[PDB]
């Protein structure tokens, strides 16, 4: 499985010297930024068909609310290794196969992470310690790009089924699976990744036959306009649009798919199902609605959740058609937390029903080719993705 | 410039021994299958600031209407080189750097290409002769995947501007252009490629900072459902939906973007403009409509063509948001043939305004970052793309 230990910076060399696994094999430098917290550390695999992935990280605090503070952190790690390893961390650093930083903001060509709304400064990959971020073997990653690499990492480790469950198997799985069971691997094909939460993240693991390797593309599929529709479905999109305007934003402008599939949307859904076409005020927060839905009481909370995932799947009907993926993965803390919804066969059936409303499934059965998976176990997917990135390097 | 020359198979050797510019340097095998022909040949670069790209090809007729007949053309090409070149073509064949086959259908992992609409059989890369298609160095490419590589080959040759013009320059161009003017190159950034016509093809040139290279992803963005809208726009989407429902479809099932931006949709658009809303049949075919629009002698034809390209742009608003590309290229014979529309500044600004209607432009100006280009001159872009493909190999 995935073993993750957070350690004090002072305990780093102690931890590295304490477990001989660290003494051999490639080392993948991992780092993720989120909130006031920059976790910086190291990852490696171990050769099995149950690979076992290990991560060790130090949690640093962004005390200046400034992304350039990563430089201080990398130097503290580096100076600690030279000061607390017998060979100045020579034998360790020579095995660094890659370095990656997952950041919660826009990223340019994996080389520059642009303005953040709540942090100062620009992340520039070139400014980073070459010993932690080897030339030509390093990148800044979008949060969802890193997450997708994490999925791949889990897959290559043979451990996908411990963290993900099959929602439904696509018609094209067996033909492409090389004899492997659905959910055992993402397999040799595209994997479309969507992650609902505050916003709705997306990314694509693209499989490359020529080199038998994968590359992840960061995406903004949550920001695709909702699809046209009529009647009751259209009344909802209309209400969502007007709500989102309440920026030359009209109620005549389509709202983005994210708005119907995130926390904000869940809160809107609750109002909409109770009265809604009335007080735009949601009152109940997304946590509450979901808890109320899990309980089974509040009929409106249940409908609001149902509409939430019906529309999340509606977004996936679009992504499934555009990318024709072997697999589509629904992930993130919210998907794990709302496992109760997907544990009901009737619900899964109705979700697959929704996917199948797309014109291209109706006419040509394109979308049903895709195997859908759901995250069930929490994990530091973004840290793992820093390994996933490194593992795909030519 | 681009130098492309069809020859008969009997002339292959004398062509390659005639001009000495085939005597040295990498050779990229090219092949494009279209309608009733399979062009098979050889391509190379040259050394200029404006590179110079050379393609020599033989046009085989797929008289068996079977994709497997490719194997016969391939052998004919090989046998000819063995019989007529000094050394059984061994010196020339030794220099084959890659091989690629552009096919008018969906490709699986670059290795298999599927049922086609008017060719029996499955294209299997594993079955192609290694001398033309070296192991680890070859791929089947979809139509627009090859086309995108062709754009890239032109850009890298420094000759993009002889084939493409700027429609509008993006706000992010200067920052990412490295001092190069808009239109002189695609730049170090994502290029979204769209090609309307009989259908609407799409592909993405993705830039990889780590490797300073590109990879093209085939796409089906033409099959994304049209975006939600209201008022008169929703009236048109509803009419189009019913028209396409003339497979289980209703006028409540969203039509795909392709349907509002292709030849068929143009024919619908004219009927819609002239009859109005209860339109149910073409009245005039796509080229007459475009001719009438170019004359300005038919207001409905002007209106049908205006709607067609506003909707093509509507499609590109969603692709522009999803992929946030540095450039978007509109290309293909239809874009070239309807140059008259794009040649009028008043139209180009209309298109750009349409682009800017997206919720994500109105709010955050995401869409205006991108530079839009259009094809102005014909070129064998798919064969060029087989070279583009070879040029990006690791």
């Amino acid at each position: 499985m995935v073993q993750t230990k957070e350690i004090a910076l002072e305990q780093l060399a102690l931890t590295l010297t304490g477990d001989a696994s660290w003494s051999s094999g490639p080392i993948y430098v991992v780092c993720d930024v989120g909130g006031t917290s920059a976790r910086v550390g190291f990852s490696q695999a171990s050769q099995h068909d149950r690979s076992g992935l290990h991560i060790i990280y130090v949690r640093f605090k962004v005390t200046k609310s400034d992304i350039r503070q990563l430089l201080e952190f990398f130097d503290e790690v580096l100076q600690h290794l030279k000061k607390n390893l017998p060979d100045h961390g020579a034998s360790f650093l020579r095995r660094v196969a890659s370095g990656a930083v997952s950041v919660p903001g826009p990223v340019t060509n994996g080389q520059l992470a642009g303005p953040f709304n709540n942090l100062k400064g620009i992340a520039r990959l070139v400014d980073y310690p070459v010993e932690l971020f080897p030339k030509g073997r390093s990148a800044l990653l979008n949060d969802l790009e890193a997450g997708a690499y994490g999925v791949l990492a889990l897959s290559n480790a043979g451990i996908l089924s411990d963290y993900f469950k099959v929602m439904w198997k696509g018609t094209q799985w067996d033909a492409l699976s090389e004899g492997k069971p659905a959910g055992s691997t993402i397999g040799r094909g595209r994997c479309m990744v969507v992650a609902p939460g505050t916003g709705v993240g997306s990314s694509l693991i693209h499989y490359v036959g020529v080199s038998d390797s994968y590359i992840v593309l960061a995406l903004e599929c949550g920001s695709l306009s909702m699809s046209w529709c009529a009647n009751e479905d259209s009344k909802y999109v209309q209400a969502l649009a007007g709500y989102m305007a309440s920026k030359g934003l009209d109620s005549t402008v389509a709202p983005i798919w994210e708005a119907a599939s995130n926390g904000a949307g869940l809160e809107f859904n609750y109002a909409y199902a109770k009265e809604g076409q009335k007080a735009s005020a949601p009152l109940k927060s997304a946590p509450e609605v979901a808890k109320l839905a899990k309980s089974g009481s509040d009929t409106a909370a249940i409908a609001a959740v149902d509409r939430l995932y019906k529309n999340l799947i509606g977004l996936t009907a679009e992504t499934t058609m555009q990318f024709l993926p072997l697999t589509c993965v629904l992930m993130g803390d919210n998907v794990v937390a709302n496992s109760f919804y997907f544990e009901k066969p009737e619900n899964v059936k109705r979700l697959q029903a929704r996917l199948h409303e797309h014109a291209m499934e109706r006419q040509f059965k394109f979308l049903s080719r895709t195997t859908f998976l759901r995250q069930v176990s929490s994990v530091n997917i973004n840290l793992l993705g820093c390994l996933g990135f490194g593992s795909q390097l030519s």
